[PDB]
């Protein structure tokens, strides 16, 4: 017999792809390595990954020391996209803000179901 409840994401208390999956309900994720390696994994999964995020979505690309995801709280009619991306790699529990221009947003993927 296992409780299986205050645990959820198998990641750490803090990470770029701990929060994006919590915000995202663990519909995908886990096996999706990190951030660097996301669109690979996700794809092995088998999500389809294509660039271009969206509410409810995420925003990811394989620069930076472990990738770059932030999940997309929603992206704004102006072509602007507002993600949150959590510690990303660094401060913990920085709940880093950041704004996806449409020309940024045609480097980041996204993986979808």
């Amino acid at each position: 017999g296992s409780s299986i409840s205050h645990s959820g994401n198998l990641y750490t208390a803090g990470q770029c792809t701990w929060y994006v999956y919590d915000k995202v309900g663990g519909e995908i994720g886990s096996t999706w390595g990190n951030a660097n390696n996301w669109a690979a994994a996700a794809q092995g999964a088998g999500f389809t990954v294509n660039h271009t995020p969206s509410k409810g979505a995420i925003l990811q690309s394989s620069e930076g020391p472990f990738g770059h995801v932030a999940y997309v709280e929603s992206v704004n009619s102006d072509g602007s996209v507002t993600i949150s991306e959590m510690n990303y790699s660094g401060g913990p529990f920085s709940v880093s803000s950041r704004t996806i221009s449409a020309s940024e947003a045609g480097n980041y993927n996204y993986i979808h179901i």
